[PDB]
């Protein structure tokens, strides 16, 4: 059944909650954003009202086949009125289209939900700087101090050089770029950047892409492999069988793969700079792991937090264990007693 973590008191909506069925007294389900954990369920038979942002609303209509009827897209950074609850959509710096919500009680309680985010100081300063929040729904993926990784820039200039340095000693070198959701496209768009190729992928991967509203997108993206020097393909095929059987359909135009893994984080981010990081080699393959994040790391978390004050902490992510809810309730702890608040 719904667990209270997805459900907003004081009103009738529920966030991220659409695999229970019917949910006893929900007039609107919001969605934050397209990843398959938080819309389980949706389909082109729903029809109850869905609230969300012009982005995920793009992807509901072709994807899924929501009828259109039923979707309800808000602009970003906009006070709304939804079944009359004043509500406002946030970027959350996670994949494209991805918002937090605020909820303004008709009590005078204010509510954060943060659906899915990577935290940043920017957004001390969007509508969050103007009022007190009182209950804060967090996305707490990495919680806990062992949890660092560095800057999405300093992750990403790694990936060019990289690139570039294989691809002007080889120029008969294809890059190779997992993908299994939204998310992430900063990776390979900013080496086909440098390499002055387009991105060649599936029909289904092109079509994906082109609901998301990235600027010149078209002068970016392919579904002719042959012309293009850096290839997506499912996460799952970005391993040396998977990859050497790629290299066989290409027809002899490619000696040598250098792939790229987008990971969350990897326990050699306790030891290793990026700069150190190196790759899994067999022949004329290298796979390397990238520490590409889009949640918060923990002390992006905790300044996060520390610059909000809620009265209420609610987690959304690792909840299902005891050991797990109260490790958490102690660094919520700590971060408060450190604090003042
Ligand atoms: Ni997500």
């Amino acid at each position: 059944t719904c667990p209270f973590y997805k459900k907003i008191p004081g009103t009738g909506f529920t966030v991220d909650a659409f695999q229970y069925g019917v949910v006893e007294g929900c007039t609107a389900y919001f969605l934050t954003h397209f990843h398959s954990d938080h819309y389980a369920g949706l389909s082109k038979h729903f029809t109850f009202p869905v609230y969300c942002s012009e982005i995920t609303g793009n992807l509901l209509k072709n994807k899924l086949h929501v009828q259109e009827q039923y979707i309800h897209p808000l602009p970003l950074d906009t006070e709304c009125i939804v079944n009359g609850v004043k509500v406002v959509l946030l970027d959350a710096n996670h994949c494209p289209g991805a918002v937090m919500i605020l909820f303004y009680l008709p009590n005078g309680t204010v509510i954060l939900h943060t659906g899915d985010f990577r935290a940043d100081p920017s957004m001390e300063r969007s509508l969050l700087a103007d009022q007190k929040v009182h209950m804060l729904y967090l996305d707490t993926t990495y919680c806990s101090p062992e949890y660092t990784f560095p800057s999405q820039q300093e992750v990403i200039r790694f990936a060019i050089n990289t690139a570039f340095e294989a691809v002007t000693l080889n120029p008969h070198a294809l890059v190779v770029c997992g993908t299994y959701s939204i998310g992430k496209e900063k990776v390979f768009l900013a080496i086909a950047d440098v390499l002055g190729s387009k991105v060649g992928m599936s029909q289904e991967k092109y079509k994906t892409l082109q609901c998301l509203n990235i600027p010149e997108i078209n002068s970016l993206i392919t579904t002719d492999m042959c012309s293009s020097l850096v290839h997506l393909l499912p996460m799952m095929q970005i391993n040396f069988k998977g990859l050497q059987s790629h290299l066989k359909k290409c027809g002899g135009k490619y000696n040598q793969i250098l792939a790229f893994r987008p990971t969350g984080w990897t326990h050699s981010n306790k030891f290793t700079r990026i700069a150190d990081v190196i790759p899994q080699t067999k022949g004329n393959i290298s796979i390397y792991g990238i520490p590409y994040s889009e949640h918060s790391s923990y002390l992006e978390m905790k300044r996060f937090v520390q610059w909000l004050k809620p009265q209420k902490i609610i987690p959304t992510v690792n909840v299902g264990t005891w050991k797990s809810r109260s490790t958490m309730e102690k660094y919520f702890r700590e971060w408060k007693l450190e604090a003042g608040y």
